[PDB]
């Protein structure tokens, strides 16, 4: 690397609403961007305790920490120091919908993420409002270039208490603030786990491993 | 009427983002709730001039002002003084998506609407970011009861400069803060027009007529 | 009228599959095209008794029989004698999806409709496979012109045994086989009722009233 | 293996419509089911030459030929000799929609696939009707168990002449005709290429490699 150190830290400032319930979150993270290893600690600074499952917010708390092979251009890393933004649509199988926007900037050895989250139509007796989810299954994002933007799609799935899954489709658009070398059709495999939290999830710790790769069968 | 005067006024406090662009709006309205007649004046108090078409925000600026026949229970009017909230999903044909939440309260002769708006994925060269829209075609909302909530669906369409239409599907969920007598399957026809505005739409005036009715052919 | 008599008859030849179950249907209809009045009798000629609700096929069994005011061009009636085709997408709220195609021709005083129906993903314990539906609520199709085609959208709803509704969104594209005068933004209100049928619905009679109109509130 | 030989052959009988255009196809295939290697030759027996891109039909022409590691139960292979069926929804980004149903049976050393294909709303000037597609990008199907069925989702993409991609989302439901041991959350990576064809694609040869695996990052 040259603009992004082998070891970095980052802060998260998130604000939003879920079925009209307002909230604010702040986080402190660290990781090895070139190793795709990452960890972060969140604090519900306002509106807590949250009346909904924390799992819907975990993926909103850091693309620069993705291990990219040398032969696959790293769209996000190249965007700095200028940075980039991302826009996300989350469609859950029971009708709930969330729109999420991020702005990722850099200052020295620290990344700063500002996030706006809007989710609604979560059924009152559903898995989210009843807090019956138990983390996301490891996932694989399909990525490709278009209009100078990187577009990602992921078939997510939340594990349910008592078995089964609660599906959600992800569509994320990454917009670099300056033109960069565009990558080819590829994927990013991820593992995201809550590694610690207090009783009402007003405090949470998350671990994430992200690795880019070319199609397995080609 | 008995809790809602024949002549009312209302204030709008709206905040939100469009493709990451933050903004704030305030409005002063008035109308005859039982006549379904209504008018409001908006001011872009923050983030202006807006880099996107005003038409996407016009429908977010007042259900109590809907003319309901006596034989059709008025879900929204019955909710007061307690009030109600509404959640809306707007799906545009070019992929843009907006989630909108409202809280409607009352104090004396004035209604207060607090609104959060989140819209994204509006193509940079699209009708919204290029401001090529010219108002909404009159519309007709299909409404029915479910789980004590009123659910509405509307096939909206924005007129385009040079002819043609830009489609958007509306889904609005109205949640009364107390149980009320639920209506049967019905519709609400509306006309919404911008009647005045300055050059950069930092100031706008809107007129709306809303009338409920039973199916035309039954 | 001039090419379409005040009193007409028509035949329906429908074939298709539902969750892989093949079937064939034939019908004899009659009505007053300019009065928007219509009736038809269907016979399940193959694959009966059908293991699914008849209601999903009722709307596939006649646009020429729609009452159009003189000041609103009748897209479909103008298409003859050449005729027209229509393509339809039906999205049910529990995930089921149907694609339907029609070809409407004319010979003397009789209309001939050839129909292909493909529906799948109807949950085994759902309202369709369990036959718990009780007819469609009267509906209102939003219609507008684009690319020389007429595009219609309808928020349909099937009544459920024991109360409640089973939602389905309709999108129908009408393609005239020759250019015609295009209508403006309008609606068509309809009432569709099964007026008779035997025990296993291998025989059915349907009545339909269709009337076009301009926006109610304009 | 025990019911499925190390070397198998298969026949394809496909029928369907695209924007109302009827067609029929027959194919002869062969491959090593346990090696996930497969090849097939198709012939447009009726309705040819097809006025649309062949690529939309290539994925409809054989799940038994998927290489499954020993520690991942093979849903499809276990279904035999009874067999299984599959239902598929294809949603293209320009609005086109296809519903596809299959029935897979076995007799000795040969598999027989009966297929019904229904596609419509393909824009006349789009990539499909104008035949501007150049094959599918290698893909990765997300698979999981539910209700005794195997459900798969894939973010497909067709390469376009002159660069760029034409997106399509796949959702396939595999229904075994008898209960079998259900697999865990996994993926199947595939490569599908047209290896030969005549000038108007009335004759086509396809090669496919399919390999199941557990999440890459777990």
């Amino acid at each position: 690397g040259g603009v992004i150190a082998t070891q970095m830290t980052y802060k998260v400032y998130m604000s939003g609403t879920v079925n009209g319930h307002y909230f604010e979150v702040e986080g402190d993270g660290k990781g090895r961007p070139y190793e795709g290893e990452q960890t972060v600690k969140l604090t519900v600074t306002k509106g807590g305790p949250l009346p909904f499952a924390w799992d819907i917010l975990s993926p909103q708390c850091s693309i620069p920490f993705t291990k990219y092979p040398e032969d696959i251009p790293d769209y996000v890393k190249q965007s700095f120091p200028e940075g980039f933004t991302w826009e996300r649509i989350m469609n859950f199988e029971d009708g709930a919908v969330c729109t999420v926007s991020n702005d990722s900037s850099i200052q020295g050895n620290c990344f700063t993420y500002h996030v706006k989250f809007s989710g609604l139509n979560f059924p009152p007796n559903g898995p989210v409002m009843q807090k019956k989810t138990q983390g996301w299954e490891p996932h694989s994002e399909r990525l490709f270039a278009r209009g100078g933007m990187l577009i990602g799609n992921n078939f997510m799935a939340l594990k349910l208490e008592g078995g089964g899954h609660y599906l959600c489709e992800f569509k994320t658009t990454y917009k670099a603030k300056k033109p960069v070398k565009m990558p080819g059709y590829h994927y990013v495999d991820r593992k995201l786990d809550v590694t610690n939290h207090n009783k009402d999830y007003t405090s949470v710790e998350q671990c994430e491993i992200s690795i880019a790769r070319k199609p397995v069968v080609a």
